[PDB]
């Protein structure tokens, strides 16, 4: 079982490397690393074993948050009552075209990585296609919009080193960009 003390901060240099493309088949090894990273997120939305545990709640995690610097991520964003969810277990995510319009969450972002809040909106692609493949080797393309896209932006980010704050505009950290969507 994962848990918070599996999980390195910020500081730490492997959040900052670029992370190197999976080989495909994936090694057994590298199965049981993916299909725990999901079991984190389920364990950490599930209030009793969170609580339990110690586990800050989270709907993404992307390999080099436990310190394997390899191109795998997992996503559990959990039906917020349009019947819409997103379970996905991704290796070599590429985000091949995006929309030109831009998408916020309007308090900003948070990171398992990063005890500290930061405040700042994270402006990020509306709308994405992503080109993946599964924890079989099978071939994923998906196309979100809004939350779920920001989501994916984010733990993309983490593979080429980059994390959430750099997006963030320190002059006028709070302002909307012009025509982004509020999410
Ligand atoms: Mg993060």
């Amino acid at each position: 079982m994962l848990t918070m003390k599996d999980i390195i901060r910020d500081g730490h240099p492997t959040l900052r490397q670029k992370a190197a493309e999976l080989e495909l088949p994936l090694t057994k090894e590298e199965k049981e690393t993916l299909i725990a990273m999901r079991e984190f997120l389920v364990n950490s939305q599930d209030e009793e074993i969170a609580k339990r545990y110690g586990l800050r709640s989270g709907v993404g995690l992307a390999a080099p948050q436990i310190n394997i610097s390899k191109r795998m991520i997992a996503v559990l964003i959990p039906d917020d009552g349009s019947g819409k969810s997103y379970d996905y277990m991704l290796v070599n995510p590429k985000i091949v075209s995006h929309s030109v319009q831009e998408a916020y969450l309007p308090t900003g972002e948070g990171c398992l990585s990063v005890d500290d809040n930061v405040a700042g909106l994270v402006h990020r692609h509306n709308r994405i296609t992503i080109k993946a493949k599964d924890i079989e080797g099978n071939d994923i393309q998906l196309r979100l919009k809004g939350y779920p896209a920001i989501v994916f932006q984010h733990e993309i980010d983490h593979l080429n080193g980059v994390m959430f704050y750099d997006h963030i505009d320190k002059n006028h950290p709070l302002q909307p960009h012009t025509d982004a969507v509020e999410v």
